[PDB]
């Protein structure tokens, strides 16, 4: 067996820090973990890798003719504890559809054999300001069974986090695609806790983990290293490994029920 | 004549919030102005019109049988100023291409007789996270030829801002469609007009205003109002006519030149 986890979330709000950070924990503890890189950026395993980004399926395809002239042990990078790591790529803007990378990356992934038993977490690092295109198709097409969504107190990122669930409620009838939790990644704001919390009691489902704001992530990524890495003694690296801990035991996995703008604007008037 | 600008940037920078405040100074000035949304959240004229939102073209076309049983003037909504506001919509997560909506409205409006000759000015308000679909086509098609991104500080609105454009250089052999500039909206950090300065200056655009974060806005926005109907003696009041005025005047439009992700990171560090 093997869990298939896909962090979701609003752009900057914290997605490849926080799952660079969970996964190098996954890692430290003895599991092995493969990311995949859904969001056209394509710097979700620089951390795991040391690296400025990685190359991706998409541009490594085009230079070496076909899809198909890939080996999946030329694609695939393994950096800080073993960790394997990949990139999607996506079209340059004003072209095609942003998601049609996640489209190859995903599929490439299974026809090439990536998803060896030996494996105990993948995750996917899926953009969601949009949930369309290739971008959807881990929900549509069952690829991605916990959906962690990652937000905080401001609006659009409750706003974004509610679109998803959605995207979920929408292909309820196919495959075992469900939300596993809200992740608090915070903008130091009292009682943001309490908000996302009642904004998960909401949806049907808990909030996992409240994850602070501390100056150790980006000394971190200066240096191209997970806080787990660049700092094993850190606060924030014993708060990622709490998340880690709990994303592991936990056993809750619902078909979220969206909230109305109405209730989304009531509960920030609430803990304001 | 009339001018068509574009509003673009990353999720919850604050497009809405200062297109719609522009606008209103644009009216108060005494120039007839249309808004068009074209971000699916579908709020982008809830503060011209006082009101929750807005029913989008796509919800009236659906209660009406087709598109072709509308008319203008019962899509288009008159508030502040006399402003005219209509928002395009856009599929349910999960299902078909976010950006469909915007297609839709804009050839909506052009066959319409929506731009008479005694407009001044339309404003498109654009998710800026992906350049694709129905976002991209304000670009593509030509509608949208003077565009200004908003941003901030955050790295990631600095990517947004670099990624749009790509997509106005994308499109430089076809259309009249050109960069205005840079809007700064204040996350009140140290030297960060300096920053958004220094990005402009590579682009090869300007920064055309500082809008400073300022608590009435929210006061205002609680009140489904702008800030220059809800308290026009305030500074922040002051600032958007600022904003409005040097719109007025730019004379400056340009291909802009994106810059490497090298740049970017030493902007940043540069400025820290
Ligand atoms: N808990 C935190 N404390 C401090 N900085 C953070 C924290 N989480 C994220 N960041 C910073 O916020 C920025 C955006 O995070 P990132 O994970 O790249 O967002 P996304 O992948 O959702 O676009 C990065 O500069 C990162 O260092
Ligand atoms: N200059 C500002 N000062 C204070 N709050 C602001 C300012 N600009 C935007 N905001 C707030 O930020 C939030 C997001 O702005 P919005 O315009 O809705 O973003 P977008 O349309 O880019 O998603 C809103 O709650 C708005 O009130
Ligand atoms: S939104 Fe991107 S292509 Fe449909
Ligand atoms: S990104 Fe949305 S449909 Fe192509
Ligand atoms: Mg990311
Ligand atoms: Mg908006």
């Amino acid at each position: 067996a093997m869990r298939q986890c896909a962090i979701y979330g609003k752009g900057g709000i914290g997605k490849s820090t926080t799952t660079q950070n969970l996964v190098a924990a996954l890692a430290e503890m003895g599991k092995k973990v493969m990311i995949v890189g859904c969001d056209p950026k394509a710097d979700s395993t620089r951390l795991i890798l040391h690296s400025k980004a990685q190359n991706t399926i998409m541009e490594m395809a085009a230079e070496a003719g076909t899809v198909e002239d890939l080996e999946l042990e030329d694609v695939l990078k393994a950096g800080y504890g073993g960790v394997k790591c990949v990139e999607s790529g996506g079209p340059e803007p004003g072209v095609g559809c942003a998601g049609r990378g996640v489209i190859t990356a995903i599929n490439f992934l299974e026809e090439e054999g990536a998803y060896e038993d030996d494996l105990d977490f993948v995750f996917y690092d899926v953009l969601g300001d949009v949930v369309c295109g290739g971008f959807a198709m881990p929900i549509r097409e069952n690829k991605a069974q916990e959906i962690y969504i990652v937000c905080s107190g401001e609006m659009m990122a409750m706003y974004a986090a509610n679109n998803i669930s959605k995207g979920i409620v929408k292909y309820a009838n196919s495959g075992s695609v469900r939300l596993g939790g809200l992740i608090c990644n915070s903008r130091n704001t009292d009682r943001e806790d309490e908000l996302i919390i009642a904004l998960a009691n909401k949806l049907g489902t808990q909030m996992i983990h409240f994850v602070p704001r501390d100056n150790v992530v980006q000394r971190a990524e200066i240096r191209r290293m997970t806080v787990i890495e660049y700092d094993p003694k850190a606060k924030q690296a014993d708060e990622y490994r709490a998340l880690a801990r709990k994303v592991v035991d936990n056993k809750l996995l619902v078909i979220p029920n969206p909230i109305t703008m109405d209730e989304l604007e009531e509960l920030l008037m609430e803990f304001g």
